[PDB]
């Protein structure tokens, strides 16, 4: 069958800056607090931390001419808010911003839409000390750093996402303790949270009241569960596990108020929501689209022994990627459905891809499971573009394989193989099958 | 996760008569519309034939055995209606009725419940020389075939089913012209529909009125389509494909009628359904149960050149098996679900799996394929039964490798390997699988 | 190096009732803890159980010829108690005592000396269902089955075991909770010691009263423990492992108490052992010598959050076998000697072997690692003869690949591996290579 | 498990002079007795010789930066005496010292301290010629070498190690003839031992009046041996293969004697030690460190036959690395305690590793083996300091693939492997995993 896309959609790839970047000490950038969590004994698998990664503070212009001869419009990246500034202390780090001007300078060279992540999870360790996230006083921090980028770089970058993921930063962060600064406090986790918004809407506020040229937006890993049972219970245990990836974070942007089920939900287990006179008028600024991100689906059931949302996944048998997780891509059409409850709404897949990790064969990678997997996710993006709802672009989560938070180095995302003995790329068989799909603009599913 | 099952689910296999039976000229057996299809240039893949196939006229007791080793409850077999009735003629046949008995009695003997389907698409030539299923004189015919076996085979076997698929007796096998007798006339399919559904009614009424033992029901294969779009044609195009297959069988049955949209679909293209008065409250007759046969699911839209159905079938992307079928299980459960619109009836899986042509290397068949295939849909089995649903038993579409109609040889369904260089059997890695599974009584799945 | 054995030393191999038998509703046999066990979803991996096993039997003849060609001297098996008393009710069952009539006659015809165990973990479940080794009616009931044993076989087994490791019938089965009947009580698990003791001197005096021809032991899986540092608490964190699993049961034998400390151990947990007038004198009962079953050696230190012994076992980086045991031979000499608290007891390796999956190749099974094994602890058992200890036999845990209890049949431990597809035996080279060294009674290491 | 290293536990790779150098002729070098000993016919494994080895004399700066990219503080190197006094004749080459400036500038500008071993077996063949060690005048002209060497680099080098394995150059030289040059007799070798050792002293002397900046030590090759038996005899044979390695060389140098038994031991064999007046004072001179070389350890028993120790070494039937030595880490634990005799001294591990002779393959070197034995004495080292044992660094015996005496390039010791053919250098799997652990500053063991 044959899949055409949109004359304006917009293609391209996405990375993080602690992912890639390497040069962790270099040229003044301070400590995040992934710095600390990896160089922390049993935090990530086989003692892997971003010191080095894919050295892309060094090598970013050889990734770029590799972006551009793949016909990408786009390239997704983050700041490394540390080294703009090193202790979010208001010192600028000039060294910092000139590094990013080199990558945004070059690829407006090639014709390459920046498409700038300004959170990816790196907070400065100095504001973790004091409570990162959990201290009001980080919120005027972010702002800060938001608002300098907006100055340094207006005109240059026009497309602008304020935070990448809440639910990991918040919950899987501060409740499940799975990544920096591996907490496990339910209260904590929903003060990040509701302070995470506030300083999204204090920064969009402030890119308004700057008249900086672009858009703003900002991008949630989507979740999404379908009941095993017919039962009220499991489908409500489903709604939780839903909600709280999208809609607890979305609900208050676009309709000024969080979840009302779950805020009951959780007050039982006796937690309430931080939330001050003004901060809801903050969260709901006007925003121009979303960053949605995806990679899969599950079947749920209620289970009061399941975790703080008592919500069990059930292992249907479905063949699942390298890092564990089953390929269901009708799950991004049925959320990209579900989130139209705020209005057909700008939607950028700022995120989807697969863990594979073949190697180098031959000179080659046959990483065949990864362009199924594309395939498969982009037909459902093109299937719901069908269905009259505003989807513009998709971004295949890394360019490179790279620092897998957790999991280290074991686990490979990238369309482009790295060899971390030596840093060399190679372009996989999934890279050049992309190359096709974006420089014709359509796609084929064939037997 | 663990999926227990109700402590008498039945654990069963399948195969057919002309499948894997073999001796097509012995003992006085007739020509069935299969031999004569087989047997005609361009018709079956390789010129294949069911001369011969697995043998199993002679190598019944290692099948049995076979089967025994695999703690099995059940076995469902068809039998060939020109081994009883050469010409369809009303002069039966001792030596073919003989044959069965031999089957029946070992199965008995071994502690399998004998699950029998009486026509599984091998009409006699010479009923087919008058108009085979299009000619009422048909129904008069299979209604004595029937009550023979009822007759012979009286608190033998417990378990009936009048006809196996409908759909393909009818549609593929008259209209779409695939299988034997190979017609594309769409009034000539809908002609053996009606005459099929006539013959199953007076089939039931014979068997109530002898005081035969046992239940009985019909096996029809099941569709499943979900539509590509929200518009309300492609929901159109889903409901035809999937009532087609089903519906138009079942609502007669358990309703008293055609459905009517489909009714008014064909009478556009000129056909109209050959109803006599009494055939619908012939067609009416009570059930006591209903075999599904389920192997795919499809994603579709309206298509006005797609067939007479007008429904195209877009392909996804998903793997498919090696004959060219995607896996997507949640079907069984959408259509187990859709079904209960004719109540909570006592179903039968009577037939599934996938076909997955490994060979025999080091001794064994590592078939993970097919065990992956089986363990998501039993999976969506015990989903049923939670709901609670009647799912009362499943069958393994297989327990040999055989005759795959018109793709002759080449396409392997069995669980158990046959090299028909030798007859020799190999038991796949899946039989293995199988074994723990129905032993056991209960299913795991592991990352 | 050349390592000379005594004219006189016993080699052997060993297997237990419950994994290598099979036929486990045949003949009267009932049910026992371990059937009920592995017929418990979750608590055997893959849900495998003894329900024919190596289906030994019925295909015990073959078992002995192939042991018989090994040059073998003796060999260990043990008796189903559920075979001989299906309720442990009292009512003997001939066709049980049968069984081993032809497996013992077979053994003796072909010049193996029986080596009896008689209570290898299968405890019948009628019994553990009043409380089984919790109720001390049960220690009444061992007695009958092992007096009803005695005059059965009187003459034909010169060698007897009450016992195989008390430690796991009692804490690994009773506290951790791994093996049937998977409990985790210290209390319970204290009690099942206790009563297995009582049960196991009244046996031995019964034994004496009735004349029966013989030596009488028991056979406790030895553990070893080295402090990682030389502080005082890693000490006693090593004395507390090495204890609990053999001077917790020969103290009471040989020296008339419980090791002091673990009962203040334990008391300060709230667990008292219940001891009853006259108890320990009865378990003071003289016995002829002990087997001591040996695997590997540990190195630990103090932790309060290790277990109930809070003693944390370090991964030294030492190579492992398949079932993740690390090797260090050092251990079997080490405890030998530690043994020698007891005076120079007469004692018999009746358990020593490496689990190492290899499979069959080219018609032959290169299981090296299992030799390399093999030859290091033998080295070991020649070096404590050499230092006058009484170390009188070797017995190769497992003459065949069996049910390895909660680990199922995935765990190979035999020197004959066995395809459960078709219960084929294929010695392996770990096999032929033991021929050469029972038969020469001497063993050589080569570069 | 996981080991954390002190916050300034020194790593870092050794290597010698003429294992690496090559160019043996080049500016002005003289010969060395193993220059003569490898061009001699029969001495070392086809005819391999030090001429050219890794021609790490032209390039060193490739080595150096391979040594920096793995994250090391220190590397351990040897000086070619005969580079600096070619015939040790007093009249210095001044290129010689110049290849060390270089070499060491790189170090210290790469941030790599240096580590300088004075004696690394290379003894001008010219002072050979007049008895070399056998000549007390050895003694001065060995002063005069390292006294230039204090002047020379005074600050550029901290750490410096007067004799690498004495008991090599002694006894494995001059009585066992393996070694050049290649001797076979008792009393020359106990004379090449005292002299050696008064040359020590007499250098540590001079460090010290000079004011020559960093510490000073030696670098003892020890031995480890456990009884087989619990026999006085076996015993005493263990303490003779453990003291003659060690004690012989340091109880003279920390307290002013040599162990008096072995001088009984040796006087039965009519030899002496040729003590003058003032030896002992000058052999006592205060040292800052040892290193402390360790490969493996051995099971010994008395033997009147094994060789001039009696001392037979029995095959325990443990893994062997490629050069034929077993590998239990357990030993260097045990002899660093023993050290403690001479109290709580400053201790490195100049020494340690595995021949593991695996090939580039597909482009890298899967030396898991390797990886495997590090692990397993890092663990032990890490033990030791937790016990309180000053051991302050670790040097994985060398960087590179090299000439390995008299086996020849045959035996592969490196992290980073050498084609002899190419000199090409390819890191090994072992190095990667090297750099991560030093990096970490911790270590952790896995199943
Ligand atoms: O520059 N400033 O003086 C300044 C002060 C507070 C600012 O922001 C304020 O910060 C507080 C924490 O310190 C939060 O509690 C308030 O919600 C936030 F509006 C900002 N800003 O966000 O642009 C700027
Ligand atoms: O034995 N008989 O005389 C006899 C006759 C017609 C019989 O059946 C009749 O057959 C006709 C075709 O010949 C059909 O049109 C009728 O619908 C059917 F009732 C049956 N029967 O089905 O049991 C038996
Ligand atoms: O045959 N009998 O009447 C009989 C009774 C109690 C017997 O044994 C007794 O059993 C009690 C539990 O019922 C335990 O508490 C006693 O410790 C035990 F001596 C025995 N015996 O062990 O030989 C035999
Ligand atoms: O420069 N010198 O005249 C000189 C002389 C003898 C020296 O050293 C002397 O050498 C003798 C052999 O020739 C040895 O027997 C003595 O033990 C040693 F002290 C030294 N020195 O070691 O520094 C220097
Ligand atoms: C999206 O998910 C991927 C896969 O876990 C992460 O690597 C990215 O950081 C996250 F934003
Ligand atoms: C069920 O489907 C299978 C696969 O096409 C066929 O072989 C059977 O005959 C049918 F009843
Ligand atoms: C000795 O240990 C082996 C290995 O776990 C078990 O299979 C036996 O039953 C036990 F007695
Ligand atoms: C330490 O031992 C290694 C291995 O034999 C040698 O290559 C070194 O020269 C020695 F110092």
């Amino acid at each position: 069958t044959i899949f055409q896309f949109p004359q304006d959609f917009m293609w391209g790839t996405a990375t993080a800056a602690y992912q890639i970047e390497g040069a962790y000490q270099e040229d003044g950038r301070g400590l995040s607090i992934w710095d600390t969590f990896a160089h922390t004994p049993g935090k990530v698998f086989n003692g892997d931390n971003g010191n080095v990664a894919c050295d892309s503070y060094h090598r970013y212009e050889e990734d770029i001419r590799l972006m551009k001869e793949l016909g990408i419009r786009t390239y997704r990246f983050s700041v490394s808010w540390p080294r703009i500034f090193p202790n979010g202390d208001g010192e600028v780090n000039q060294e910092g911003l000139d590094y990013y001007h080199r990558v945004v300078d070059l690829l407006n060279d090639n014709g390459i839409e920046p498409f700038c992540t300004l959170y990816h999870w790196d907070l400065p360790q100095a504001l973790q000390d004091a409570g990162g996230w959990g201290n009001r006083r980080t919120i005027q921090a972010f702002v800060q750093f938001a608002e300098t980028m907006f100055r340094e770089f207006h005109g240059k970058i026009q497309h602008w996402l304020t935070f990448n993921e809440p639910w990991c930063i918040a919950f899987l962060s501060n409740m499940l303790g799975v990544h920096a600064p591996g907490l496990t406090n339910l209260q904590t986790a929903i003060d990040v949270g509701h302070h995470l918004l506030v300083a999204h809407g204090l920064s969009v506020r402030r890119f308004r009241e700057l008249g900086t040229s672009g858009q703003i937006g900002i991008a949630p890993n989507v979740s999404w569960a379908v009941p095993y049972s017919t039962s009220e219970e499991d489908k409500a245990a489903c709604a939780r596990t839903i909600s709280l990836h999208s809609d607890w974070f979305l609900q208050p942007i676009y309709q000024g108020s969080y979840p009302q089920f779950l805020v009951d939900w959780f007050a039982e287990q006796g937690a309430t929501v931080p939330i001050q006179d003004g901060d809801m008028d903050i969260i709901g600024e006007p925003i121009d689209m979303i960053g949605i991100n995806y990679y899969s689906m599950s079947v749920n059931r209620f289970n009061p022994e399941a975790g703080f949302l008592q919500s069990e996944e059930i292992n249907m048998g479905l063949p699942v990627t390298d890092i564990g997780w089953p390929v269901e891509s009708r799950g991004l059409y049925e959320v990209l459905h579900y989130l139209q409850k705020y209005g057909n709404i700008d939607i950028y897949i700022t995120e989807n891809g697969a863990c594979i990790n073949d190697e180098v064969v031959n000179g080659k990678v046959q990483d065949d499971r990864r362009i199924s997997y594309m395939q498969q996710h982009l037909v459902q993006v093109h299937r719901a573009i069908h269905d009259g709802l505003h989807v513009k672009g998709y971004m295949a989560w890394s360019l490179l394989d790279n620092f897998e938070w957790a999991e280290g180095y074991n686990m490979r995302f990238g369309m482009i193989h790295v060899d971390f003995r030596t840093q060399v790329r190679t372009p996989k068989q999934s890279y050049y099958w992309y190359r096709n799909v974006v420089g014709n603009n359509w796609l084929e599913t064939r037997r």
